[PDB]
């Protein structure tokens, strides 16, 4: 059976909600569901569901014409009417959508005719396309499949365009996909995915060695990263790393003791060897990263100056700043206080923790006194929510969030970004400017404006970027070379031809 396939996932894929968040996986929800124009490696979109648009003056006002040949995976007609009820669906639940700006900024979605879809927005929005070809929210279920002519209050079979279905879910043991034998478009070569639900990465890689999974896929939590290098070595595997998607980084808290000091924040980010901490902790896996975005991102090519490893500087910093050694002690004070940090994480993701203590060991001999605080997941979440750390690892989002989606988010008082930024003199006008940057019609204006908040970022160090990851991937060599997704949370099992 060479059509079939066995891989893994930490959970089960949830209900396949296309118009929730967790603990909905968005990799599913990607298979399942479509967009209406698709996004392309190079930053484009392509037309998918919708062949064309136009936008009036002013573009305020879009018109798109649908595709009349597709179907829905249980028989029903997709059309501008079924799209034009999911797009109520998904913004009879705006709040929840705060985050992607493109959820505030629509003021109507009518049919026009079947294949004539008509949306009006606020205001003119640039990532307008972008934004719709995410893998959520703006994708469509068969609206009989609706709760009381809703999504937000669930929904009842997942039932999408998209080129597989799912077959069945048995919560913490698998998930099972078949191909959707009347797709609109090209038929996938694999016939059967079955997802085996396998938390732990040692356990993963086990599975993998035993036979009892053919591929593992993702980011650098994925496996073991030792174990990973000793796989790309044996001859009877297949492995693979992509280019960088994302940036790893600590957040700081410019709202909290001792890290609301611009010189302790610009201390920390001289502390690190970021280079020793990828191949002590990471095997050597993945980049050093400098910036909050790689110079490779769009509108962040700035040349902005790195921070590199120099603890006489980050001492000096601190020096200054009045932060000084008492006899005989490693521990630096100012005003009798200890210069000490909590970094809060994921107490039992082991990769995280072997971050942490190399960053407690490189901050120590700067006279930094690192804290480590290992909870469980949900108090985390809480804590990135509410500003109740000093520091975080944090990530970027991939293409093609990065930068415009992950800059608007920055404005949400309910996550990390804002909370680290909190304490910023020019924390509104960043804000304002992210504002600016989204609705600018005027190019120039708008390189300049990502340069200016991108600039206030850095030079405030609210980051200390430590990492750009990779996609991995572990396979039996008989599937053959496996594809990236142009948006790093999809998987493109529908390009996998072992041939
Ligand atoms: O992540 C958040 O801060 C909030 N999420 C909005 C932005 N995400 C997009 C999305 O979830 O679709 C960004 C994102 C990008 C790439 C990979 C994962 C990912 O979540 C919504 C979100 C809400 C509840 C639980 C998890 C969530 O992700
Ligand atoms: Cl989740
Ligand atoms: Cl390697
Ligand atoms: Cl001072
Ligand atoms: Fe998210």
């Amino acid at each position: 059976a060479p059509d079939e396939i066995t891989t893994a996932w930490p959970v089960n894929v949830g209900p396949l909600n296309p118009h929730l968040y967790t603990p909905n996986q968005m990799f599913a929800q990607s298979m399942v569901y479509e967009p209406l124009v698709k996004y392309q490696a190079d930053g484009s979109v392509i037309p998918w569901l919708a062949k064309s648009w136009t936008h009036s003056e002013d573009g305020k006002t879009w018109t798109f014409t649908l595709r009349d040949d597709v179907k829905f995976s249980n028989g029903e007609p997709f059309d501008a009417e079924a799209a034009a009820e999911n797009f109520r669906a998904v913004l009879d639940n705006r709040q929840r959508h705060a985050w992607l700006e493109l959820a505030n900024q629509i003021v109507d979605v009518k049919a026009l005719s079947k294949t004539e879809l008509q949306i009006t927005l606020k205001s003119a929005y640039y990532p307008f396309l972008q934004e719709l070809a995410l893998p959520r929210p703006f994708r469509f279920i068969a609206p009989s499949q609706f709760k009381n002519h809703e999504t937000m209050n669930g929904i009842k079979a997942p039932i999408g365009t998209g080129p597989w279905i799912l077959q069945e879910s048995k919560l913490n043991q698998y998930d099972v996909f078949v191909r959707n034998e009347n797709y609109w478009g090209e038929k996938p070569a694999i016939k059967k995915i079955t997802f085996n639900v396998i938390p732990d990465p040692t356990t993963r890689a086990v599975a993998f060695e035993t036979g009892d999974i053919d591929l593992l896929y993702g980011n650098e939590g994925l496996l073991p990263l030792d174990t990973f290098a000793r796989f790309s070595q044996n001859p009877a595997y297949h492995t693979q790393l992509s280019q960088p998607i994302e940036t790893v980084m600590l957040a700081l808290n410019t709202a909290k003791a001792p890290t609301n000091e611009l010189a302790v924040r610009e201390a920390l980010n001289y502390a690190v060897n970021k280079k020793s901490l990828i191949d002590n902790a990471l095997y050597g896996t993945q980049q050093v990263a400098d910036t909050l975005f790689a110079p490779s991102v769009p509108y962040a090519n700035l040349g902005l100056k790195p921070s590199q490893y120099d603890p006489q500087k980050a001492k000096a910093l601190l020096e200054k700043a009045g932060w000084t050694l008492p006899a005989g002690k490693d521990i630096r004070e100012k005003n009798g206080q200890p210069l000490r940090i909590e970094l809060s994480f994921i107490g039992t993701d082991a990769l995280s923790k072997s971050m942490a203590e190399i960053i407690q060991a490189d901050m120590r001999q700067i006279g930094a006194d690192v804290s480590l605080i290992g909870e469980e997941e949900s108090s985390i979440y809480a804590r990135q929510r509410d500003g109740r750390f000093g520091m975080i690892f944090h990530r970027t989002w991939g293409a093609p969030y990065d930068p415009h989606a992950f800059l608007s988010s920055m404005r949400v008082p309910s996550h990390a970004d804002f909370q680290a930024q909190q304490g910023l003199a020019d924390k509104p006008l960043i804000d304002k400017e992210i504002g600016e940057v989204l609705a600018t019609h005027d190019e120039t204006q708008r390189q300049a404006l990502y340069r200016d908040i991108l600039t206030r970022l850095h030079d405030e160090a609210v980051y200390l970027p430590i990492s750009y990851i990779s996609m991995m991937v572990v396979s039996k060599p008989e599937l053959g070379n496996i594809p990236y997704a142009p948006i790093a949370t999809e998987i493109p099992f529908e390009q996998i031809k072992p041939v």
